[PDB]
């Protein structure tokens, strides 16, 4: 009986940080309450000032990343302001059942719906925003992000041993579609139903003009790098809810990969670089070894360098000379 | 020595479905007779009435499933007949020597050939033509299926014990490239050597105009729906004999998949999508737990719901409202 | 203490040959000491004359296969002679920190330097030149390899016991985006910094004009055609530094197959056709079972036979009619 067990209401947090959690539950099975608010809103995407309607759940692209236990109930309130224009709703990954969720969760502006899952399955999945015959418009203007459903006994190598991270981000990867001129220059728009109307086109090319981490070039750098010290733990979900993506720390590994997502399955060891299909989020366990910048990247070195699917790390800490020196640093002799 | 051994004819059906076969094998290792006639015919492929002249194996896009067990001899009497105008033969990734058979079985219009060969590895496998100088022109015009080799003992989980699936479909993904015009129009033809002339340019671009599921939009939509009830487990065979896709049940799961189609390896667990690459066959177990549609798509989102690689369920039975439901309908307050 | 190891040094061969090395490490863990030289050079890559300016270690594309054990150390002298025009460096996939020494090895013309790095991690890995900057440009201009990283106890199957292979290939697959005048034509140019100037335009279209095997269109064919015989053990090494792939023996399999190239994992059996992702290598090893003419593909058709992505094996030995056979040969009856 759902209404005997506890009930924990989830404030969420902006991505690439994670809202707080424990990895080994420390409850029994509860219904875990979060609330998302759509918000539609103008986002400038470059350095250029290239501006897009963002359909964001949360306020952000990607959406928040919730976090809850297999076998919890996920309780969320789905809110659209009539600020908002355009009919939304949410089709999780993780659920089961009327398309994810997405049959029984449109909501026009004005309206607000609840719907409640019981996360069967444990792993990282995608939620995105799907109406009918709008689906890939949304998807594309941001409107997804993800969920992580822990095992009740937290993760586990391909041995069975505990896997337990320090540090957790969430990278969400936009694929944009930004109509162009014929010359090749991007469009805007007043509003989203003005921007729909180039959509489809500049979706069927399959050649995105943008691949961005949380939401713009450069938006994981500079004050906003991801942040570790030697010999910490980290898990980086990866999510891409429409076009693959293949992730590369630069500097470091993958050592633990779970590059479909799902951690009933022993993760791949060791990876340099590993898949995650459009529709899929991985999840990667690397414990850092030596300081410094890294990049973290979309290994296709173009969608990453440049049409933006780049972020950094700077971490803390102790270089060590065995792992790595320079034995002659760059001379001319 | 094969002559003492048992032959059996199979008479093959139309995807989605799938031959008759028993998925313990009843029998000792028998010689299986399979009959497919080449068939080049036009097609309409999508709501709009583009025509393109298809290359088939038996009248279909994709090409008939074929099951076997493993260490059984496929012997397949290939028929081209002369109503058709073109140089065809068949590889099968599941034979060995011979450029997979392509190399035994050139046969013009008002030929046939019969062709042996031992199923030595059990899993599903992309057939498809492959003529020589002209391999991506036949097969993106639709002339390729599969052939499951099922283990002799029936299919078993991640721990060895049996997976037994009620029922089987085959999805055939296949990707165009339909000429066009300078702004933009489908190009039809009269003849598919007038189609050729346009074609290694459309190609080229590495661009599918359409990506489509047996054989046009919709096709797996309607009366022509995939069904399930509650309860029951369903083996989705998927293919793509030229370019990645990324099959995705929208609320759903594969709980056992075989990403790249090969029984001996364990399964992945508790999948929300995988990537079969160009060239592969995969396969994807589920027990469906919940009524209603369903959606079964290729998870870019373009290429399912602009291109057309989307197609349905239909499901029968109990909703489950522990599993999901509706706390509060969609409403303004 | 590093300076009391044996140091021995390694002469490098010219893909898709691999130079000489022990499965099973004969001695303790040493430096293994190699040279590249880099070299900028026209380089034609079609059978139509398209000549592009390629960036490489050694003179070749890709640059050569270099082959350690864990744990050993490797001690790369990188020489870039001021007859090279431009500033390059070295990442490796293999290493730890620095941006695997890309931030350590930064070398103009005229220069020389000298790093040293530990191969902690088992596996095939890529390593690419990456200039800030600058980086797709040098990847895409053909500036990648791939070192092999061998356990010291040699390979091992799915269950434990040892793989050991006859022959080793390398085969570096290389995606060009050569650029365009406005009817199609491929450009060329007298310098690399010339081309420079229409690379990123070309490159941002995601669609390679070329993409090929051991640099050329054809390279793996003809004269050099890879060899095997019937019941030699052979593993083909695989990379592509920016761009997924799926390679496909056509007439044969990967009976174990380490996609993403990390030998801690156990190898996956039977593939058709696997997904290397861009940024990767990954490892098939196969026992040959029938004589004649294979082909090795990237099984997108397309890539493969219009593309450039086709090279071929010649096999000697004994033909086994129980493995296949052509019972009526190609006939009118
Ligand atoms: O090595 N990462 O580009
Ligand atoms: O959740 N499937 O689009
Ligand atoms: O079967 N290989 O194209
Ligand atoms: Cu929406
Ligand atoms: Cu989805
Ligand atoms: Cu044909
Ligand atoms: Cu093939
Ligand atoms: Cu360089
Ligand atoms: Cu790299």
């Amino acid at each position: 009986d759902i209404s005997t067990l506890p009930r924990v209401k989830v404030d969420l947090v902006k991505p690439p940080f994670v809202h707080a959690h424990d990895q080994v539950a420390k409850t029994g099975p509860r219904v875990v309450e979060f609330t998302m608010t759509i918000e539609e809103k103008k986002l400038v995407i470059d350095r250029e000032g290239t501006e897009i309607h963002a359909m964001t759940f949360n306020g952000s692209v990607p959406g928040p990343l919730m976090v809850v236990h297999e076998n919890d109930y996920v309780e969320l309130r789905l809110i659209n302001p009539d600020t908002n224009t355009l009919l939304h709703n949410i089709d999780f990954h993780a659920a089961t059942g009327a398309l994810g969720g997405g049959a029984l969760t449109q909501v026009n502006p004005g309206e607000e719906t609840t719907l409640r899952f019981k996360a069967t399955k444990p792993g990282v999945f995608v939620y995105h925003c799907a109406p009918e015959g709008m689906v890939p418009w949304h998807v594309t203007s941001g409107m997804n992000g993800a969920i992580m459903v822990l095992p009740r006994d937290g993760l586990k190598d391909e041995k069975g041993q505990p896997l337990t991270y320090d540090k957790i981000y969430y990278v969400g990867e936009q694929d944009f579609y930004v109509p162009k001129d014929e010359a090749g220059n991007y469009k805007k728009y007043e509003t989203p139903g003005e921007a729909y109307e180039d959509a489809v086109k500049a979706m069927r090319t399959l050649t995105p003009t943008h691949i961005v981490f949380n939401g713009a070039v450069g938006a994981l750098t500079g004050d906003h790098a991801l942040t570790a010290a030697v010999g910490e733990r980290v898990l980086v979900v990866h999510s891409q809810a429409n076009r693959d993506t293949r992730p590369h720390l630069i500097g470091g590994h993958g050592d633990y990969v779970w590059a479909t997502g799902k951690f009933r399955n022993p993760p791949d060891l060791d990876q340099e670089t590993w898949l995650i299909p459009g529709g899929t989020a991985g999840a990667a366990f690397y414990t850092f070894r030596q300081p410094g910048v890294y990049a973290y990247v979309n290994h296709n070195l173009i969608e990453a360098f440049e049409l933006g699917a780049a972020g950094h790390f700077k971490v803390t800490g102790e270089w060590n000379d065995d792992l790595m020196t320079s034995v002659v640093k760059p001379a001319s002799m």
